[PDB]
């Protein structure tokens, strides 16, 4: 379809202009008030903040440089910020500012008060197929965009999909995203969502994203992931076995799509064939989907999150509120010169 081809051609031109000349140092810490911790990790946290002069709310991701080094995440964190400042798509959380100081790296992103899809899925149990399909279509379009820029996302899971005020998806966390024209080799991702070729330490490509879409659709529609087990070693054994059990309430169209996304042979997997993403968009399971209407956000969402305003944190959970310090001396300056 020429209009989609010309859209993606323009999208790539605009990405490459920002990719080759990244923005840096577009804000500073004392322009923001700290409100609440929204999430915590091994080397970073995400905070709700308020801009002092405008009053706007943002989500500020803060990474400790010394911990990033020790956890061997230097290239990944440079990847995350260079990609985020260059992309632009309706279902990607927008990066608004970035900066660094003696101790930390900061990415100030749009705040999505509806919270994670994971919380809503776990509250309700499972999504109906139309509800799962509405979200799945947004991920298909987002991966079509990212893959046309030669980007692999590599972190699809329900926790990284936030629900906005219109009930649409906003994808967050580009920590494992990478520009890859051929193969790449890093072991990363959450265990339930890893493709077999990652587990087997092969050189892999963008088809691992389409495998992960299969896992996400299964989990949305069933309430649990297809290769679930108590320990990661058992999860990995199931992933590479080539078998998967479908609930009887799954439609025949859903089972057929999932068999082709959860295809252990990457050269036979939907999204990685000669027709590319069109094998997915043309599948019978998506016959009711108006792809342009999804992109333009003209479809009524199945669910509108409940929240009181742009500063409401009730859809996120509670964490110990810990100090964020900035050392008198510069740490790891050379490693993060380009940030």
């Amino acid at each position: 379809q020429e209009s989609v081809k010309e859209f993606l051609a323009k999208a790539k031109e605009e990405f490459l202009k920002k990719w080759e000349s990244p923005s840096q140092n577009t804000a500073q810490l004392d322009h923001f008030d700290r409100i609440k911790t929204l999430g915590t990790g091994s080397f970073g946290r995400v905070m709700l903040v308020k801009h002092k002069e405008t009053g706007n709310h943002y989500a500020m991701k803060i990474l400790d440089k010394q911990k990033v080094v020790k956890l061997k995440q230097i290239e990944h964190t440079l990847n995350e910020k260079r990609i985020l400042q260059a992309v632009n798509f309706p279902f990607l959380v927008k990066l608004e500012f970035s900066f660094k100081d003696n101790s930390n790296l900061y990415m100030v992103m749009e705040y999505v008060p509806g919270g994670e899809m994971f919380s809503h899925l776990r509250r309700i149990g499972r999504f109906s197929e139309p509800h799962a399909r509405f979200y799945a279509a947004q991920i298909v379009l987002t991966f079509e965009y990212l893959h046309s820029l030669d980007l692999i996302y590599r972190d699809l899971k329900p926790e990284n999909l936030l629900i906005d005020q219109q009930g649409y998806i906003q994808v967050t966390d580009f920590g494992f995203a990478k520009r890859v024209k051929g193969r790449t080799w890093t072991l990363c991702g959450t265990p339930e969502y890893l493709a077999p070729e990652i587990i087997l330490s092969k050189g892999y490509n963008k088809a691992v994203d389409w495998w992960a879409l299969g896992v996400l659709i299964y989990e949305m529609a069933a309430g649990y992931p297809p290769f679930f087990a108590d320990q990661p070693i058992q999860i990995y054994e199931k992933i590479v076995s080539g078998k998967v059990r479908f609930p009887s309430h799954f439609s025949s169209d859903l089972k057929d799509l999932l068999r082709n996304l959860l295809q252990v042979d990457l050269t036979k997997r939907f999204g990685n064939l000669k027709n590319g993403v069109n094998d997915i968009k043309n599948h019978k399971w998506f016959a009711t989907t108006d792809w342009i209407a999804i992109y333009q956000r003209k479809v009524e969402a199945p669910f509108i999150p409940k929240f009181k305003g742009p500063g409401d944190t009730s859809n996120f959970d509670d964490y110990e509120e810990e100090e964020i310090r900035v050392s008198i001396n510069e740490k790891c300056g050379k490693e993060f010169t380009e940030f």
